[PDB]
C-alpha cells in the first residue's frame, strides 16, 4: 500500500542521486567532483531531487561535512531551502544533521542562519504505526529524541522555541514520554525543563496539554511510561518528615483524582487501549488512593447495588414461575405435541389476590428495567448484557399487553442474563473478582478460536450420523430423526454430555459404529480435551496476574461510581489543602 | 478512620509549625530567627504544638543541632517535658534523637541530664498493623532497634535499664525479636546481653518473661524469627564430643518440649496464625523431637485410636443397616408415593434375638457417642465433624426413645460424618497426611470462592428451563417439573453426573435446544473445568509443601494427645540429667 509507495520512492531517490553527477559527488564526498561541477555552470545547482530534496540535504544525509561545506559556500540560500514531497514535507537539512548528529555541519549550518523553527510536516514524521520513529516537528525536538545534549543546548543559543507544537499538540517534553530509551528520555527532560527560567508565567510548560488534553504528567500515565511517571511524581511529592526509618510523605494527587468533569488519569488508563498503562496503578500515589476509594466508599455503595439487584432479580425471577398459565383449548394435534398448557390472555390473566401480588412483582420489574435503560443508554461485557435483559423485560411486557405467544422465549434470555448478570458484583471480592476474567477469556478467547474446528466436526459427523439412520426407524433411536436434531444430538455427544445412541435390540447399521467409534476418538477424546487444556492455560494466565486484574477491576467500578452517583454522595479522596495552609489542592499522605 | 485523624493531626502539625516563628526557625535551622525571638519577649517558648510538641522536640525531629542547642540555652526545662498527645504521648527528644541517631544531640541531651527512663505510651508506639514501627517505649529500646550501638552504650553510662519493660511486658530483647533486620537484631541481642553481668540473680534477663508468659527464645520461636532461633538455641546446645567429622550434640530441650502444664513451644507454634512460624519445626533441635515423639509414642497410639474409631463406626454402621421397620401400615396415598416400609415403634423395635444383637451395637454406638462428647465438649476442622457425629447419634437415640418418624435424616448425617471421620487417621501416614490437606483447600478455598459464581448460573439456568417446561407434560421429560426439582437438575446436569434430558418421541420446545446449547458450553465445558483447573493448582502447591505440612499435622496430633493421654502413658521424651550429673532437665542427644 502506502509501504509499496514508499519502498518505490526510496528506490528513486537511490536512481537521480546516480543520474546527477552534483547529488553522487554530494553523496560520496569526492570534493574534485563538486569543485568541478560548480566551477563550470550551475549543472542544476537547484536540482530537486526525488524526495524533494537538492545536495545539501544529500551531504546532510550521508555525513559529508567537507561535500556540505563546498555546496554552502557555492549556493549559501540552499541552506534555507524545505525538502518538498509528502513524504519529508518542510524537512531542511538541518533536520537532518540534527538526527544524524553530525556536530561540525550544525554548527556550519547555524552559522550560516539555517532555521531553528522550521516545521518538518512529512508524513515519515507523524506519529503513525507506519513511521519508526516519532520525532515532532522541530530541530529542537529532533535533537532530544536522538539524546544529543550538546545540540539542544546550542538550538537553544540560536533561539529554538522550547514551548514549539507539533500538530498533534505535542511539546518536546510530551514528545520524550513517547520515546522509547526512557532513561535518557528523563535526562533530556531534566535538561529541557531547566531552560525554563523564563516564560513560567502564563503555563510552566511541563503544564502545558497537548490536543487530546494531556500534560506531560497524564501523558506519562497514559502511555505506560512508569519511569517518567515516577520523575514526574516526585515534583508532586512532599516529604512532611522523616522519623528513622519512617518517613510522612504528602501527595499532591490533583491530576491524578477527578479534580473536575474531565477525565482524570484512573479514567484514561481504564479507557485506553495499552495494556501497560495498567502497570501505573502499583505506583505508589496511585495505588493507594484507589484502595482508598474503594474501602471507604466504593464498596459499600457496590455491595449495596449488588444486594438490591440481587432481590431485584429474584422479584423477577418468582414473577417467571408464577406466570399466568391455564390448560390448553385446542386438542393435541400429533402424537409428538407435548404441550400440556397455554399462557393466558390479558384479561384472565389478573383475576385473584395471587395475581395482583404478582402484578406488583411485575411492575417492579418493569420499573427497575426502565431506570436499567435510562441509566445506560443516555450514553463493556456487563454493559450490554444488562441492557440485553432490560429490553428482553420489556419485550415480554410488550407481550404481554398485546397477548402476544411465546413470552416464554423473552423470559428465558431474561432469566439466563439477570442471573449471570450477578457475576458483575464478584468483582467486590477481590477472590472473586478476575474469575469472570477468565469466563471472558476462555469465551472470546479460547471458544472463539476452537468453535470453528469444532463446528465442522459436528456438521460432518452429523451428516453423517443423519444419512446413516435415514433408512432405520427413529422409534428405536432417534438421535438423529431429523437433520436439526442430528446436529444437536452431535453437539451433545460432542460434549460428553449426552450418553451414546444404543439399541441392543436391535441391528444398528454397520456404518454407525465404525463413524461413532471414529467420532469418540477425534471429538469426545481429542479435540474436547484439547479446548480443556486450553482454558487452564487461561486460567494459568488469569490467576498469575489477578491481583493486579482485580485492582484494574476496581479503578473501572470506582470511575463508573464516581460518575453516576451525586457528588454529596462521592466525597473527594484525601485531605483537602487551605485549613492546613496548603493551597485548596486535594492532598494524600502516605507514611512508609 | 484512626488513619483518617492520624493523617489530620500530621497535616494540622505541619500548619502550627508554619503560624509560629519559634517552630518554623527550629524546623528550618535558622540560627538568627532564633536569637532574634528569645531576646525579645518569650514569644511562647512554652509553645504547645499540635502533637503536643515543644520547638525543642521539633529541632530533634528535623536534625537541627543548631537549632536545638539554642533553644537548651534558652530554657533547658524544655529538656524535660514529654510529647502531650494520643499519638506520641510520654516523648521526649531524647526518644526523637535517638531514633534519628542524632549523635551530637544525644550527648546533648544528656548533659544537659534527659531522662533514659522515659515511658513512649503514645499509640503511634504500640505494637498495631496500623504501626510501622514498634519499637517499645523506653530510649534504650528506640536506640537498639535503629541499630545504634554507639548510642545504647551512652545510655547504660547514664543509666538506662536493661530490663525496663513495656506495656506488652518486653523487654529489649524481646522488642529485638520483633525487629524485620533480623541479623543487625542479632548483633544488638549480643550487645544487650553483654550488659547483664550485674543483676543476673532474681532472672538471666534472657529469662524473663512478657505478659503473654513468653521469654525471648520462646518469642523468636512463635514470631516465626527463625535466625534468632537458631543463635539463641547456641546457649541450649552442649557439644559433647567430636570424632573427626562425626559430632554428638546433646540439646536442653527444656522451654522446646513440654516441661510443665502451661503451653510449650510446639503447641505455640501450632496454636498461632503465623504461617512463618511453621519453619521452626524443620530447626534442628525440634525436628528430631518431634520425629522422636511421632514415632516412639504418637504413631502407635493414634494406630490404635484409629483402629478402635474404625471398628466402632462399623458398629455403628451395622446397626443403620438392621435399623427396625416394618411393612407400611396406612395405604398409598398418590402415585407418585413410593415407601413400602416405615419404622417400627419402640414396643416392637426390640423382640427377637436379632434385636438384642442389635441392641448391644446401638449401646456400644451410644457410648461412643457420650465418651466423644465428654473428650471434646469439655474443652478444629475434625474437631467439629466427630462433635456433630456424636450429637447426630443422640438425636437418632431421642428418636428412638420418643418413636419419632425419620430416623434416617439423622443417621445419613452420623454415617458419612462418621465414615469421613476415618480421613482424619490418614495423617498416621506421611503419603496419606496432606491429601486432607488438600481436601481443606479445595473445599473453603476454590469451592467456597467459586460456588457463588457457580448457584447464579444454576439459578439463571434451571429457572429457564422451569418456564421452558412449565406448559409441558412432566410424564415425558420430568426434570424440571417443579422448581426444587429443576434446580436440583440443573446442578446435577452442572456436573454432568445425569444425562441432558432427551426424549425423541416428542417435540421438546424450541427455546431448550438454544438455552441447554447454552448451558452446556458456559456450566459443563467452561466453568466445570475452569473449577477443576483451580483445584489443581491447589493439588499442586499442597503437594509442593508435604512434608512441612505433614510434620505440621504430626505436632498437633502429638499435642493433642499428650493433652489428653495420662502422664504415666505419654513418658517424656529425651534423657533425663541427674544420673548422669547434668541437672534436672530433659536433653536430647543428636549426632551429626
Ligand atoms: C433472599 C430472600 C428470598 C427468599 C426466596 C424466595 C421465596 C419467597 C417465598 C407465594 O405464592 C403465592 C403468590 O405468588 C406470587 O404471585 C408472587 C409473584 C411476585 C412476588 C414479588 C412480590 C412483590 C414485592 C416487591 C418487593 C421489592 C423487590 C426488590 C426490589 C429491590
Ligand atoms: C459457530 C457456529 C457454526 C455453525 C455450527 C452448526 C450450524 C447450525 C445452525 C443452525 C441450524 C438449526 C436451524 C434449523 C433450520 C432447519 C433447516 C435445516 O437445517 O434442515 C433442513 C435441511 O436442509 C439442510 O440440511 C441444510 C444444512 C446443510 C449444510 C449446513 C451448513 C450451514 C452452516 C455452515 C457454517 C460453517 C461454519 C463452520 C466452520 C467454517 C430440513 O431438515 P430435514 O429434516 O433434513 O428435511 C429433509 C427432508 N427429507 C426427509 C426429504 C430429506
Ligand atoms: C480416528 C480413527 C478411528 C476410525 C475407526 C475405524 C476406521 C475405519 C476404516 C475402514 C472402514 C471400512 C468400511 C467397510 C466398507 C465395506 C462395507 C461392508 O461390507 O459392510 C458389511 C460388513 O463388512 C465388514 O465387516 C467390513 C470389514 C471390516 C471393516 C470394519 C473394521 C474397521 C477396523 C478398524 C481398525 C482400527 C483402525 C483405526 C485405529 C485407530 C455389511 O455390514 P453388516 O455388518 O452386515 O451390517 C448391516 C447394516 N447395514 C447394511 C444397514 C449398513
Ligand atoms: C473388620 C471386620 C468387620 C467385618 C465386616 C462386617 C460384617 C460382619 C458380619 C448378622 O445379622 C443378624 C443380626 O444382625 C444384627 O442385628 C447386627 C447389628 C449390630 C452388630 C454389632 C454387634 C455388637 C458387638 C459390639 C462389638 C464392639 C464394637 C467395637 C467398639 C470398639
Ligand atoms: C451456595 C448456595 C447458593 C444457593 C443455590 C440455590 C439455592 C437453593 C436452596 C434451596 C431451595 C430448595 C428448598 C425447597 C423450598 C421450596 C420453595 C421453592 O423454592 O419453590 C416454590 C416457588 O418459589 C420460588 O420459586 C422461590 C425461588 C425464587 C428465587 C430463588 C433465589 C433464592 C436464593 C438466592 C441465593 C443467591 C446466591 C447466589 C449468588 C449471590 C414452590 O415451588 P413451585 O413448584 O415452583 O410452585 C409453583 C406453583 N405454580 C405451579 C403455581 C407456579
Ligand atoms: C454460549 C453461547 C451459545 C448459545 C447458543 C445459541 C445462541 C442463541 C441466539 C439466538 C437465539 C434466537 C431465539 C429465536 C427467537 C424466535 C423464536 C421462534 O421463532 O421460534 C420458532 C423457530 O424459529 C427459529 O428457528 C428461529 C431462527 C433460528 C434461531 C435459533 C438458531 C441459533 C443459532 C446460534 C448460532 C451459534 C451462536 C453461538 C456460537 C457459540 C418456532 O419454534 P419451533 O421450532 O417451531 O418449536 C416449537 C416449540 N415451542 C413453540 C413450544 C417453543
Ligand atoms: C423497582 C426498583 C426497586 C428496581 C430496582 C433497581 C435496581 C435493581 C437496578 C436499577 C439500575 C441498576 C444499575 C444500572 C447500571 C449499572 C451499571 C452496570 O455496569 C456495567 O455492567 C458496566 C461494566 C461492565 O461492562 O463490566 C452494572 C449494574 C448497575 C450497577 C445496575 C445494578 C442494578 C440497578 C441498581
Ligand atoms: C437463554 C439462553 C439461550 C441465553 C444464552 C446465554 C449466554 C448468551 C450468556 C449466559 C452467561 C453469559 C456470560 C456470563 C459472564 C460473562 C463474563 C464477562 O466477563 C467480563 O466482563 C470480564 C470481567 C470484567 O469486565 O472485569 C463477559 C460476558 C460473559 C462471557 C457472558 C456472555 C454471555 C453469556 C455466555
Ligand atoms: C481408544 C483407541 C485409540 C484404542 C483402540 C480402540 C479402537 C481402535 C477399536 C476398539 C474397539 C473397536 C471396534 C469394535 C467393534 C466394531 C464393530 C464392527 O462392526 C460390527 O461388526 C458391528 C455390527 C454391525 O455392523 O451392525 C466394526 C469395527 C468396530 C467399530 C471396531 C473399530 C475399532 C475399535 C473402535
Ligand atoms: C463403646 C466404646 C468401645 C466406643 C468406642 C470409643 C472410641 C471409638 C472413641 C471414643 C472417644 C473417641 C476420640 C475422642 C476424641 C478424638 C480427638 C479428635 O481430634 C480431632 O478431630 C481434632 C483435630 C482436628 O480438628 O483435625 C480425633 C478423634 C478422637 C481421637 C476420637 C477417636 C475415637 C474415640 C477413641
Ligand atoms: C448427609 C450429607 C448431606 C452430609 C454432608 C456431608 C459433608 C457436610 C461432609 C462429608 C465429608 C466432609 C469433609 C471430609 C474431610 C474434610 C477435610 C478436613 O481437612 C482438614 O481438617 C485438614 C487436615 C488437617 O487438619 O490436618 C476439613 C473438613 C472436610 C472438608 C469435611 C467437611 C464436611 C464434609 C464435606
Ligand atoms: C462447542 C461449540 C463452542 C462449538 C459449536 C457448537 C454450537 C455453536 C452449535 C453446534 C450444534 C448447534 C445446535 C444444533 C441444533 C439446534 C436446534 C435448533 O432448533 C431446532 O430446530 C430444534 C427443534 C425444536 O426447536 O424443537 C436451534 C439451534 C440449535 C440448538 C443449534 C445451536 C448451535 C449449536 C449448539
Amino acid at each position: 500500500s502506502w509501504a509499496q509507495s514508499r519502498d518505490e520512492q526510496n528506490l528513486l531517490q537511490q536512481k537521480r542521486i546516480w543520474e546527477s553527477p552534483l547529488l553522487l559527488a554530494a553523496k560520496d564526498n569526492d570534493v574534485q567532483a563538486l569543485n568541478k561541477l560548480l566551477k563550470y555552470e550551475d549543472c542544476k545547482v537547484h536540482q530537486r531531487g526525488a524526495m524533494g530534496e537538492t545536495a545539501l540535504h544529500i551531504a546532510a544525509l550521508y555525513d559529508n561535512l567537507e561535500a556540505a561545506m563546498v555546496l554552502m559556500e557555492a549556493a549559501p540560500e540552499l541552506v534555507f531551502e524545505p525538502m518538498t514531497s509528502e513524504l519529508y514535507e518542510g524537512q531542511t537539512a538541518l533536520h537532518i544533521a540534527v538526527v544524524n548528529q553530525n556536530m561540525n555541519l550544525v554548527r556550519a549550518l547555524l552559522a550560516r542562519r539555517a532555521s531553528v523553527s522550521a516545521r518538518a510536516t512529512g508524513t515519515a514524521f507523524r506519529r503513525s504505526p507506519c513511521n519508526l520513529i516519532y520525532f515532532g516537528e522541530h530541530p529542537l525536538s529532533f535533537a532530544a529524541c536522538v539524546n544529543s545534549e550538546e545540540i539542544v543546548r546550542l538550538l537553544i543559543e540560536h533561539g529554538a522555541d522550547i514551548r514549539a507544537q507539533d500538530s498533534l499538540g505535542n511539546t518536546v517534553l510530551h514528545i520524550l514520554i513517547l520515546q522509547p530509551n526512557k532513561t535518557f528520555a528523563c535526562q533530556m527532560y531534566n535538561l529541557l525543563l531547566s531552560y525554563d527560567r523564563h516564560g513560567d508565567h502564563l503555563q510552566p510548560l511541563d503544564l502545558v496539554p497537548n490536543h487530546q488534553g494531556l500534560t506531560p504528567f497524564k501523558l506519562a500515565g497514559v502511555e505506560g511510561n512508569t519511569v517518567m511517571f515516577q520523575h514526574l511524581m516526585q515534583k508532586r511529592k512532599h516529604t512532611q518528615w522523616t522519623y528513622g526509618p519512617l518517613t510522612s510523605t504528602l501527595y499532591d494527587l490533583t491530576e491524578i483524582d477527578s479534580s473536575g468533569d474531565e477525565q482524570s488519569l484512573l479514567e484514561l488508563i481504564i479507557t485506553t487501549k495499552k495494556r501497560e498503562a495498567r502497570q501505573i496503578l502499583d505506583q505508589t500515589p496511585v495505588k493507594e488512593l484507589v484502595s482508598l476509594k474503594w474501602k471507604r466508599y466504593g464498596r459499600p455503595y457496590f455491595c449495596m447495588l449488588g444486594a438490591i439487584y440481587l432481590l431485584y432479580i429474584i422479584c423477577f425471577t418468582m414473577c417467571c414461575i408464577y406466570r399466568p398459565l391455564k390448560p390448553r383449548t385446542n386438542n393435541r394435534t400429533s402424537p409428538r405435541d407435548n404441550t400440556l398448557l397455554q399462557q393466558k390472555l390479558l384479561q384472565e390473566a389478573y383475576m385473584t389476590p395471587k395475581d395482583d401480588i404478582r402484578l406488583v412483582g411485575e411492575l417492579v420489574t418493569v420499573i427497575g428495567a426502565i431506570i436499567i435503560l435510562l441509566v445506560e443508554v443516555p450514553d463493556g461485557p456487563f454493559h450490554v448484557l444488562i441492557i440485553t435483559y432490560a429490553f428482553m423485560v420489556l419485550v415480554t411486557m410488550v407481550m404481554r399487553l398485546i397477548s402476544a405467544s411465546g413470552e416464554v422465549v423473552p423470559m428465558s434470555f431474561a432469566l439466563v442474563l439477570g442471573w449471570c448478570n450477578v457475576m458483575y458484583f464478584a468483582r467486590g471480592f477481590q477472590m472473586l473478582g478476575p474469575f469472570t476474567i477468565m469466563i471472558q477469556k476462555m469465551i472470546f478467547g479460547d471458544l472463539m478460536r476452537f468453535c470453528w474446528l469444532m463446528a465442522v466436526v459436528i456438521l460432518g459427523f452429523a451428516s453423517a450420523f443423519y444419512i446413516i439412520f435415514q433408512t432405520e426407524d427413529p422409534e428405536e433411536l432417534g438421535h438423529f430423526y431429523d437433520y436439526p436434531m442430528a446436529l444437536f444430538s452431535t453437539f451433545e455427544l460432542f460434549l460428553t454430555i449426552i450418553d451414546g445412541p444404543a439399541n441392543y435390540n436391535v441391528d444398528l447399521p454397520f456404518m454407525y459404529s465404525i463413524t461413532y467409534a471414529a467420532f469418540a476418538i477425534i471429538a469426545t477424546l481429542l479435540m474436547l480435551n484439547l479446548l480443556i487444556a486450553m482454558m487452564g492455560d487461561t486460567h494459568w494466565r488469569v490467576a498469575h496476574e489477578r491481583d493486579e486484574l482485580w485492582r484494574a477491576q476496581i479503578v473501572a467500578t470506582t470511575v463508573m461510581l464516581e460518575r453516576k452517583l451525586p457528588r454529596c454522595l462521592w466525597p473527594r479522596s484525601g485531605i483537602c489543602g487551605r485549613e492546613y495552609g496548603l493551597g485548596d489542592r486535594w492532598f494524600l499522605r502516605v507514611e512508609d
